[PDB]
């Protein structure tokens, strides 16, 4: 009896971990996409502040 | 822009200097053409 209970709950904990792991990979990927989409606009920036201080 | 603005002020100033350095030689001129037509 202790068994049916330990196993059923293990299955629910595993379903919840795979759900949360799937949501961590989407946020961490949406991420390097944001973190990188920036190095580009902040670098396009030191550049686009340097040429008008020069022109 | 700061480079070209600096070059516009130097040319515009070199300018009123040229434009004025002349009124003087063109006026020294109507004069220095009139006396030899007279002599």
């Amino acid at each position: 009896d202790k068994l049916k209970e330990a196993e059923t709950r293990a299955e629910f904990a595993e379903r919840s971990v795979t759900k949360l792991e799937k949501s961590i990979d989407d946020l961490e990927d949406e991420l390097y996409a944001q973190k990188l989409k920036y190095k580009a606009i902040s670098e396009e920036l030191d550049h686009a502040l340097n040429d008008m201080t020069s022109i």
